[PDB]
């Protein structure tokens, strides 16, 4: 049974052995609170690589200390992070899986003690601290921080880099009018609201020419917020800037009610894919190979991102292969076990 | 867990208790070869009604003897067929399931001994008898047969009627230029090739004002045949004539290779749905409630047609309800067994 | 994958195509309240035959009106019941499934309005009417009713007969000292409490030489009641009298707490099987083919009785066959659907 | 839903959080060929600990170099192995799982280049090297090797120790007449054939008073070989010697045909359990919580050992808990994922 799910996919120079991607998920397991890779990560990620996941994307990694979501996040603001990250990379690549990292900045949604920054001094909600309005210098510092991150990620041996522009974090906050009330050239206009992201992408492409992903929130789920069609122009923009694939998520810019169901974000992925003629990754309640195969075969997305499902079963690819009657390469150690 | 799969759907004033539809499937179980409903059908269909299927479409029923696919098909060319059909109707509606029937004519794909008819004297393949080219009288005679069938179906107490215009059968043969080489008013142009279907729809609507489906073959899978885009104008046409929902299938006008996979015909259904602005039914390798829910929630179709799965498990709705964590009314006899 | 679950089993000369048995389950669907077979039964049972169940035991059928559990039960106290039962027999055997019937008498647990009878004038609980203490004439009259029932069952064309001596009903009430306080030849000792059952078996065998099952309640779940060990001598007794297989259930002689779990009654079945050297049927939360195969291969039982599972899925045998990678004959109509 | 599967079990002073045990499975992943713990093991085992397995038993670890099955086996013949083992122990215990190790000696089935030892100079088969007949000194050396192993295992922080007396390896070879043709006090008699094992157990108990398991092969599957009843006396013996639980497997003493099916070795486990009044572990095609729960509830074994299933899904406990409606403690990191 020849399937698309387990067919190779080539981005730039990198060739993934299948279409299965481990969606970036924070583990909050940096007990040392210095952003260092810990034992938990060294067991957590390689498990999925053994599980035959084609691409494993490391959780949101703060490019600055105040850029972290929490004090237990992975970091990459120092050359000291390279060693631990390099070790992690080796542990993953070892099993035939490609490894990526999600460069992130939590913006006004950072729960790190102290000052937090954002496009405008507007709180996420009435329970969150008011962020500092970023100055011009702040913006350029942060852009430089992202570039430094990409540099270290490449240094560590990462195959793919993703820019976290979603889930209501810093970049997302520049994108949405809900959070961006600036009146300089970084706000008050679709083009202006895109500027920050545009700079981040340029800065990264300046030190990184390998696969580049950008994760977006296709919708704010708010009458005065962004919708999928607002991200078509942005996607075409990202394509022009050398972005290889758009990881299409949604929401979290502000507290909002969201109807959730199997593949509730797939239409966002197909929309961007077809309207902007750019590869996309589908994420959101993808739990079966049957479902993943339909997503791929019907051209709704090129890569399938799994979140919670890969937390429940690190070897999901095996079960999916069984479900689809496909055959994959089991680790020699598990040959007799993965066998029918 | 509030789901769309197990939400009611009203069509023309008929309320289906859910979105699950039993796709019309030939049983070839008329041992008497007279098109009469037999014990098999009386056990086969009601079983799915007990299974809590919302709508059960009875297999292809020949409006004329030579219109049957085989001599073991159900027939409706005689008022004598009513009694048996009415009994079947009661057996099904008894459990809260709506019942439909598929009015059919095999055309050049008929395997019943004797003369077979078609738009043009062109055989389906080198293993099929060459059909007689239909005269005007033949065409009007067949249109009348479709009306007689609808009339009898109404008297039997059917809730829904579907016109079989797909799978390369008679009507499909008029629609496709691959099989229709006529140079009169019934061929040579889009509206001419549609004429036969249009007349059938009108003839039926003259005696039937209930929910009316039309099953189409969205693609001929042939370079010189029809594709989805060809059926958008047709679907709009059908909407104007009072067609309530398009049951979107594909293929079988000529021998052709099909790439089959989960939901391989869903895009056809959504295409027609959104471009023709008409309710559609998705069919083709729909096997899980998870999959079915995605199709509905994402507006790809309004009803989900199940074929093979409903032959494997007549109580599929129960399994799907469990899968989705939905709650449905079990038959009072099975309450202690269906108890989650 | 050669399995024991889907291996034939011959009992007295009757060959069952597999080891799957539909456990007798009351449907309370005799709306006419005359014990007549109704449309429900004619759809309910044959569905499992199409499902490829090897043996289908019809629900508890009252040998006398007051012997019914409720007025909506099947009856067999009249020659008028034969016609309907014979029709049901044909509907089932039509698909290669053997059909059995459970001859029953509710005793003090009868809920039909009027006088109810029992070994002693002791109510099931404080919510049940106190039974009339049976006279010798009553006992012989009831034994004759069981024979009449067997005679009619034979004429209807049944393949297997099961005597309901379990679930705290009439016969069970004679067996258990909790309900049998008689001081005549029918109580006061092990063989005396067995006497009624022994007579019923003899009466039945006088008109029936086919496969004969006896359903027992292996345990009363009461400090002063019977336990499995008490039924070993009884099972040996039954073997001597020509009983072919013991269907081993438990409980319900009085209100009692039961610890229920997968195969919670299997040990009872294996106990009887190995100590009395007699074929047994295992029943009670048997839900998977995996589980069923273990029961058979490990010699815990010879037949597997399914209850609730067969109400949830009439085609369970198909699912179980897939689970075990076994091959079974699909109904010719469903061949393309059951295709693995 | 309160289950036995996820109920604590206490051995000596150790308390397992559930009845789920990871059966010892060779990984052949010691690339350095020095028996050292490698990166593979450090990822392999902790994964199951994260998966909420209650007891994880490390693969067969050779107590001597020639005692290894292969050159890629884990070893424990040197104090140098302690460091790596201690690290492994920490990585496992970290997640609430108890960790054990299987002390092993491959005997005549060793595939290590060079001399191999056995009770008698008889080959496993015509494709295997002829083993050296062990002298008295050889036997005492090997017994001392086992004691040294236990010492180091305790030193490393292991919770449980298992002695590998099965699968036709050294100890098993002393047990079975098929392989043991000695005429000294170590052969020619059930008592004599047990002597080697008896000494090994004593030697271990001399430096270890924590939980002690012994894995046996209940049957040789050969007319002239051992059967389950031969191991009853041995089990009672092991109980007398302070053995806490008998891990009941079977076969592999010589090439033999073996009928395999769900729980094909459970009867061996129950036999030893009830006849010798000693806790046992059941292993062999246990793949579902439903099945595991029946094994526990019916007193067939006290602990459930999973092999291949735990290779296919390291987080099996989660799926089993779901299957049984039980609730367990998910790692905080996976809380949102293991959640319904
Ligand atoms: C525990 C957890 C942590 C997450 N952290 C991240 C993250 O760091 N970066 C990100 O892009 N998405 C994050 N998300 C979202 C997931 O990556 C995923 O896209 C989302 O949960 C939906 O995917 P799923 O339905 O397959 O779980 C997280 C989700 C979960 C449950
Ligand atoms: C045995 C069988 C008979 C069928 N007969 C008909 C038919 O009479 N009319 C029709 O429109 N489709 C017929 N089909 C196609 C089914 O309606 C259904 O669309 C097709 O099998 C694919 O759906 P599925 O993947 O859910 O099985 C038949 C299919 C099968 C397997
Ligand atoms: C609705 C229902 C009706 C039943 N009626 C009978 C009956 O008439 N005779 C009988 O022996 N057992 C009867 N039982 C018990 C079943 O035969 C079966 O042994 C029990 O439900 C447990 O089996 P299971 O776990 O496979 O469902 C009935 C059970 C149910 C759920
Ligand atoms: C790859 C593999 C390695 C094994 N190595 C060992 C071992 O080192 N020690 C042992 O006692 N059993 C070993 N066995 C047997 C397993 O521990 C297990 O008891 C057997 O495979 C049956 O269990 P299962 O059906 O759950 O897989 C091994 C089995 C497999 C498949």
């Amino acid at each position: 049974m020849n399937t698309m799910l387990f067919s190779p996919y080539t981005i730039r120079g990198l060739t993934l052995k299948n279409r299965i991607v481990m969606s970036p998920m924070c583990m909050y397991s940096c007990d040392t609170k210095d952003g260092a890779v810990r034992t938990w990560h060294k067991i957590h990620y390689p498990a999925r690589a053994v599980g035959q996941v084609g691409l494993i994307i490391v959780e949101a990694t703060g490019v600055t200390p105040q850029g972290r979501i929490s004090e237990r996040d992975l970091g990459i603001w120092s050359d000291d992070h390279i060693a631990g990250l390099r070790e992690l990379v080796g542990l993953v690549k070892e099993h035939g899986a490609a490894i990526g990292i999600q460069l992130a900045h939590a913006g006004r949604k950072s729960q790190v003690p102290g000052e937090i920054i954002a496009p405008s001094a507007v709180p996420f909600d009435d329970s969150s601290p008011t962020p500092k309005e970023m100055t011009k210098a702040d913006i350029e510092e942060t852009v430089q921080a992202f570039q430094n991150g990409a540099r270290r990620a490449k240094e560590a041996g990462f195959d793919v880099i993703e820019i976290h522009a979603a889930h209501g974090y810093l970049i997302n906050e520049f994108l949405s009018p809900l959070s961006n009330r600036r009146q300089d050239e970084y706000g008050g206009s679709p083009e202006n609201r895109y500027r920050f992201l545009g700079e981040v992408i340029d800065a990264v492409r300046e030190v990184w020419d390998g696969p580049l992903f950008v994760r977006i929130s296709a919708s704010d789920y708010h009458p005065d917020g962004l919708t999928a069609k607002d991200y078509v122009p942005y996607a075409k923009r990202m394509k022009e800037q050398g972005v290889d694939l758009v990881d299409v998520s949604s929401g979290a810019i502000v507290p909002a009610r969201m109807n959730v169901y199997p593949g509730y974000q797939v239409p966002f992925a197909e929309l961007i894919r077809r309207e902007a003629d750019i590869p996309t990754g589908a994420v959101g309640l993808i739990t079966s190979g049957w479902q993943a195969e339909e997503i791929l075969q019907n051209g709704r997305a090129d890569l399938v991102f799994l979140g919670r499902e890969l937390l429940r079963n690190p070897y999901w690819p095996y079960a999916a292969a069984r479900e689809l009657g496909a055959k994959i390469s089991a680790p020699v150690q598990y040959e007799r076990g993965w066998r029918f």
